């Protein structure tokens, strides 16, 4: 089997994007955002503390003919952006682009952090990391790609995320027709239950290539590209006015600014990222100020390829026995 969505920015600036996904029988659909840096599904329900729910669509399993409560079962999770949310479990049936999954795991929240309930847009979370980080107990609980994987095709999914316009997450198939040129597979770590892996250097602009292993997860849930201190300084360097602002959180350049590309490696192939990607508008409506797309990840412990980066590239998740992470220019 296979399927295929559509994924759409959930605004202007794509700070992150969202996916139909099909919950229950009648279907209910709900926009999640696929988390390549989590692995639940979760949604905002008829269980929801009602002051927490702000324009969501929910999923109410008591209309749902094939939910079952999962006995037991509870969840509690938090983001690397502080947000947070917990509840209760249910199996039902899930589709995704035409791929269904009978007895999926969908985590039912009845309690959201605030930036959940003030971003109308996402309905929830599909968790496609490894399971072993699944947060059910206490029975841990498969993502949807865990589930799927023996029936598909070929056991990979991959990302292809636009810059201001919609993308494409298909599962158990190569489009061989979305990239140019060819796919340039690298290794994966999965000892820290991410799609982790180590990008072969970077450049700034028409710069000259630094080779130099750089470990980070591909991760389409986080908007930003985290990485070392060294290499953000080097950035932000080529920026007249940039600085780094304790105040704002990160690195802050002039609005009217030109910012240069920035080029990743992968293997012997080189991803390039455009400079406009690296915009992410005023820190403030109306301000000159406006907040960059590469951060530090001093702190976060860990370098992130965030959407910043991996809608630059045709991103291939296998999951093969061994996994490895696939990319192409396109």
């Amino acid at each position: 089997s296979t399927g295929s969505a559509t994924t759409t920015p959930i605004d202007s600036l794509d700070d992150a994007y969202i996916t139909p996904v099909q919950i229950g029988t009648p279907a209910q659909t709900l926009n999640l955002d696929f988390d390549t840096g989590s692995s639940d599904l979760w949604v905002f329900s008829s269980e929801t503390t009602a002051s927490e729910v702000d324009g969501q669509t929910i999923y109410t399993p008591s209309k749902s003919t094939t939910a079952k409560l999962l006995s037991g079962a509870t969840w509690s999770i938090s983001y690397g952006d502080g947000s947070s949310s917990s509840g209760d479990v249910y199996t039902d049936t899930v589709s995704v682009g035409g791929l269904t999954v009978t007895g999926q795991a969908v985590e039912s929240a009845k309690k959201v952090s605030s930036s959940f309930t003030e971003d109308s847009t996402i309905d929830g979370l599909l968790g496609l990391a490894f399971s072993t980080l699944n947060t059910v107990s206490p029975t841990q609980q498969k993502t949807f790609f865990d589930n799927a994987k023996a029936s598909l095709d070929s056991p990979v999914f991959t990302a292809d995320l636009g810059y201001h316009a919609p993308g494409t997450y298909n599962f158990g198939f190569i489009d061989t027709t979305a990239y140019t040129g060819s796919i340039t597979y690298t290794a994966v770590s999965t000892k820290q239950g991410f799609w982790e892996w180590t990008s072969t250097g970077y450049a700034v602009g028409s710069g000259t290539f630094k080779s130099t292993s750089i470990d980070g997860i591909a991760d389409t849930g986080t908007t930003l590209l985290y990485l070392p201190a060294t290499v953000v300084s080097a950035y932000w360097a080529q920026v007249s006015g940039a600085k780094s602002s304790s105040s704002v959180g990160g690195y802050v350049f002039p609005c009217s600014a030109t910012l240069p590309s920035f080029t990743f490696g992968v293997g012997s192939a080189r991803i390039v990222i455009p400079g406009d990607y690296i915009d992410f508008g005023p820190i403030s409506t109306g301000s000159s100020s406006c907040f960059g797309g590469i951060q530090s990840s001093a702190g976060i412990g860990i370098n992130i390829f965030g959407d910043v980066a991996l809608k630059a590239a045709f991103v291939v998740f296998n999951g093969a026995t061994t996994p490895t992470l696939g990319f192409a220019s396109k």
